[PDB]
């Protein structure tokens, strides 16, 4: 399921961590933290950074390109839909 979680750097980033899924997904939301604050959600997979898509680019370009958007970034995501019940 899709979404566009806008995201302000604080003093200490935003708050969660980036790796590769089972491309990249966010891991360990900081309590607290503007990402918290923002919605984006753990398991959550990055599609696109600032409007680009990350189609075929690797750990280190994804990085890179919400570390060249300076204070903001802007992630296009996909919640992993899975329930548990």
């Amino acid at each position: 399921s899709p979404r566009v979680v806008v995201i302000k750097k604080g003093s200490n980033g935003y708050g969660f961590y980036l790796r590769a899924g089972p491309g990249q997904i966010i891991k360990d939301i900081e309590p607290g933290s503007p990402a918290e604050a923002a919605g984006l959600k753990n398991n959550d997979l990055v599609v696109a950074v600032n409007g680009k898509s990350v189609e075929a680019l690797d750990h280190d370009g994804v990085v890179e390109m919400i570390r060249k958007g300076g204070d903001q970034t802007t992630l296009l995501v996909l919640d992993k839909q899975e329930a548990k019940l």
